[PDB]
């Protein structure tokens, strides 16, 4: 499923930009970021378990 | 001086992860063609640990 998983990685970090662009914005708009700054969490969270795969099978596992 | 320890977290986040992305773009090169230095790789992985830790500092930063 490397394939997918570089798919998803390629996808994760691209709306994670997107989402880091939004949060600069939310807070100078004096805007609630609160919800998107946790999306935002986990969205890393996503993306180190993604790479830590990536290196699993990149590793003969 | 939360305000530029802010500025500059975003400024952090921001190259980091365009960073992670050429990344993800040139290991994915790497693969197709059996580059045998895989560093891009792990150095792909310092950088998520790295754009975790200063999204929690920003996140700490962000609400007292």
């Amino acid at each position: 499923l490397e394939k997918e998983l570089f798919e998803m990685l390629d996808e994760d970090v691209r709306e994670l930009l997107s989402l880091i662009h939004e949060i600069k914005i939310d807070r100078i708009t004096g805007n609630m970021d609160k919800q998107k700054l946790g999306k935002a969490y986990f969205q890393v969270q996503k993306i180190e378990a993604e790479l830590y795969q990536l290196i699993k099978v990149s590793h003969h596992h």
